[PDB]
């Protein structure tokens, strides 16, 4: 109630897109903000409660990899208000962009990744969908982490196969944020047939084509996504283990 946000304060502006049960827009708040607007009108109580248990575990995050929460609303709409993020996705800078970023870059940002995942596994919380659209680059240089309240690329095969979702499976995805880093590509982009996808993957016959890692990405951090994209969920390691990994690989 404190973090709630009245009716009229907030100037809502250009929409950016959908998705994650809500749509995404630009806004004036003190400064820039982004409102996620639900897709809710006169909440029943039990919306208007599973709204606030959502808000309660942003509220538990105060970090500088995390995308920063920054209020609530009620009226004239169901929204979440979190910081701006001066630039774009991850995903765009990789897949759209084709920006020429440095080595050290690219693994400072799987870095800052590891940090803000580390950070959510610490207060007890799993991502449960975390890819490379919804991580941004503040200022091109800070990573944030969203759309943790509440596709199959990310996937790990024990959540394809359908409570699979666990810190081991957030590594996972986490493996395959670094395939895209170290490769500038999408997983699987040979078959794009996404049943195939789902059936292979989730059978443990299809993993990512770690031979286009880039040649000059290093041997240490190939190994490593190999270890967060292991079949079997247990002999993934942990965001502590990944952080030192790639905080002493630097
Ligand atoms: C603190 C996470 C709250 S959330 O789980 O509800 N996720 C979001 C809540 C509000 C806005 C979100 N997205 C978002 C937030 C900030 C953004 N800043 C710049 N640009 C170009 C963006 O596309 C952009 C998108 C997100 C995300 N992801």
């Amino acid at each position: 109630d404190d973090w709630e946000i009245p009716d009229g304060q907030i100037t809502v502006g250009q929409r950016i897109g959908s998705g994650s049960f809500g749509t995404v827009y630009k806004g004036k708040w003190h400064g820039d903000v982004a409102v996620k607007m639900l897709n809710v009108t006169a909440p029943t109580p039990q919306q208007l409660q599973a709204f606030k248990n959502e808000v309660g575990v942003l509220r538990k995050t105060r970090h500088v990899n995390i995308l920063l929460f920054m209020g609530y609303s009620t009226k004239p709409q169901l929204a979440i208000v979190t910081q701006w993020c001066e630039g774009s996705s991850l995903y765009h800078h990789l897949h759209a962009s084709e920006t020429k970023f440095e080595m050290k870059k690219l693994i400072d940002i799987a870095r800052q990744t590891a940090r803000g995942m580390d950070y959510l596994h610490a207060k007890s919380i799993i991502h449960r969908d975390l890819k490379s659209n919804n991580i941004f680059l503040h200022e091109d240089n800070t990573v944030k982490i969203g759309d943790f309240g509440l596709s199959i690329l990310w996937m790990a095969p024990e959540v394809i196969r359908m409570n699979p979702y666990s810190f081991q499976s957030d590594v996972y995805a986490f493996g395959i944020v670094l395939y895209e880093l170290m490769t500038g590509q999408l997983p699987y982009s040979n078959i794009n047939n996404r049943d195939q996808i789902i059936e292979m993957v989730g059978r443990g016959s299809l993993s990512p084509d770690l031979s286009k890692v880039r040649s000059n990405c290093p041997k240490r951090m190939k190994r490593l996504m190999a270890e967060c994209l292991k079949k079997k969920r247990d002999e993934r390691p942990s965001f502590p283990r990944i952080l030192a990994e790639i905080e002493e690989l630097a």
